[PDB]
């Protein structure tokens, strides 16, 4: 069984991590550094957002060279010495692969920017005004338009992402064939595989307003699976945001030859206003989450694919804070959101943080935001007359900063990630919610993932078994068995704040609670939050 079916990996968000050198940005040393307590968790690799050379305006998701280490991070000589380190731990090192675009600053733009002749010309994609204005109405994920004005050739280019993000040109046979050779240098470090950034957008077809999903997506991953990893037995995971669960067994079957599994992001819409942006806020219905997290478990045929499970990344916001409680619930619903997913079928993924439940930062006012994509919302809707007040408490809920502010080590100074000043400030309420607090106290979060993922080491159960829903529940509570020939694990978890009953009757011994253990479920009250994994007998 490849390696990966049984693997838990850690997501770290490297300038957020641990600093080691004293300017208040997290860097490689400092990651190897804390190598010892990822291998205490027991994760098996490390899904490493991106290192490498660049300006910064996506905080490294627009790269200038593929194949140089970013100084603020160390150098080629640190990143060899992570995997090599890590490798003794039993921890793989992921890498974040960014090939749907580049920096503006990329040689090849560069070059491309230089006229219509430029050999690099056509490895982005150029477009006449049409009628004195853009090509047509694509959006930029950023705010306004996906496409930049460039006065010396009289062209647009495409950008989805920042203007800064000019989008690389999928179409041309001598760029892929340099993406998959910059590939080849990655693999052949060592490296455990690649997680592929908005991997969804290489079918774009703009002239025909295709964007996700596009034609020639499939047959341009077989042909990279072929060119790169194919033979190499790593992990590749697809960041997927418009995949269906149809679309999941197209990446991610093992005989297409594509990716081992990819990420979607189905239940993020749940909390937004249908038909317009994330920032347009709508409460969460527990029973769509739910029927959410049933369809991805039941819907997907494991004979001819794989499933990842996450809650949490750098682009979202802290999980407890959005739809659970991040106050006097916190613990109980921090385990809840850890047992319901860490017992589901699929490779699960652990943002740095989660494991002790770090939560949300609200902020007060724009100038304690630095994420592009929330300035740029705060400044169009300001314009356009919106509320202030409700466009800060949209970044509260929305903004992807939470996710980025400094890991949490212990009460010193800034968290103990840093002697200096953050790039980002640190959470106040780092004096209760950090590593060493949690690593004293038995009855912490902590525990209940590392416990989780021995289970899941240990128990093929937990990675082969089916997923059985229990049926007619209240919609506030999952419920479902995993299935192994003759064995069989319930799973109860109360979704919400509220008691919730439940009627089974299974008789059980329970394995893991975030309450009191029951020896039995024949008609219970559950607590807030309450959840437990039970062997049926
Ligand atoms: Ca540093």
């Amino acid at each position: 069984a490849s390696w990966w079916k049984n693997a838990v990996v850690y997501q770290v968000y490297p300038k957020s991590f641990q600093d080691s050198n004293g300017d208040g940005i997290g860097d490689l040393q400092g990651i190897i550094s804390r190598l010892d307590y990822l291998e205490k968790l027991g994760i098996d690799a490390i899904w490493l957002s991106p290192v490498y050379q660049s300006p910064g305006v996506d905080n490294g998701y627009d790269i200038s060279d593929y194949e140089a280490i970013d100084p603020q991070y160390g150098t080629m000589a640190d990143m060899d010495e992570l995997i090599s380190k890590a490798k003794e731990h039993h921890i793989k090192i992921v890498m974040d692969l960014v090939v749907n675009h580049t920096s503006d600053q990329h040689k090849w733009f560069v070059e491309a920017k230089k006229g219509k002749d430029n050999q690099y010309r056509d490895y982005y994609i150029w477009r006449d005004p049409v009628d004195e204005h853009e090509p047509n109405d694509l959006k930029s994920a950023f705010s306004g338009s996906a496409w930049k004005y460039d006065e010396r050739s009289g062209q647009y280019y495409l950008h989805f992402f920042a203007d800064q993000q000019p989008d690389l040109n999928w179409q041309n046979t001598e760029l892929r064939q340099k993406i998959y050779n910059m590939m080849n240098f990655w693999l052949d470090k060592g490296i455990g595989g690649f997680r592929m950034d908005v991997i969804e957008l290489i079918g774009k077809d703009p002239d025909k307003n295709i964007r996700e999903n596009g034609p020639m997506l499939h047959p341009y991953l077989q042909e990279m699976n072929k060119a790169t990893f194919g033979k190499r037995d790593v992990m590749t995971v697809g960041e997927t945001w418009n995949a269906t669960p149809k679309i999941a067994e197209e990446y991610s079957d093992p005989d297409r030859h594509e990716l081992s599994m990819v990420f979607q992001f189905e239940n993020q819409s749940l909390d937004q206003q249908p038909g317009k942006e994330k920032w347009d806020l709508k409460p969460l219905d527990l029973g769509e989450l739910k029927k959410v997290l049933v369809k991805w478990q039941t819907k997907i045929d494991f004979d001819h694919a794989w499933n990842s499970l996450f809650w949490e990344n750098h682009d979202i916001p802290r999980v407890i804070s959005r739809w659970g409680n991040d106050q006097e619930y916190r613990v109980q619903c921090a385990k809840m959101f850890a047992i319901i997913l860490h017992m589901m079928h699929g490779t699960p993924y652990i943002f740095n943080g989660e494991e002790i439940g770090m939560t949300n930062c609200p902020v007060k006012n724009i100038d304690e935001v630095e994420d592009i994509e929330s300035i740029n919302m705060y400044n169009e809707r300001l314009a356009e007359g919106y509320d202030e007040e409700e466009l800060i408490h949209a970044i509260n809920v929305k903004g992807r900063d939470n996710a980025r502010r400094p890991m949490q080590w212990n009460d010193e100074k800034n968290a103990g990630f840093s002697e200096v000043d953050p790039w980002l400030s640190v959470n106040p309420n780092y004096k209760d919610i950090n590593v060493e607090n949690a690593l004293a106290d038995p009855n912490s979060i902590f525990y209940t993932y590392q416990k989780l993922i021995k289970l899941r080491h240990e128990n093929p159960i937990v990675v082969d078994g089916d997923f059985s829903l229990v049926s007619n529940t209240q919609d506030a509570v999952l419920a479902y068995y995993r299935i192994l020939n003759d064995k069989k694990w319930l799973v109860v978890a109360n979704l919400s704040n509220e008691e919730q009953n439940f009627v089974s009757n299974d008789q059980i011994e329970t394995i893991l609670s975030n309450y009191p253990e029951r020896n039995n479920v024949q008609n219970i009250t559950l607590k807030p939050y309450e959840a437990f994994i039970s062997k049926v007998i």
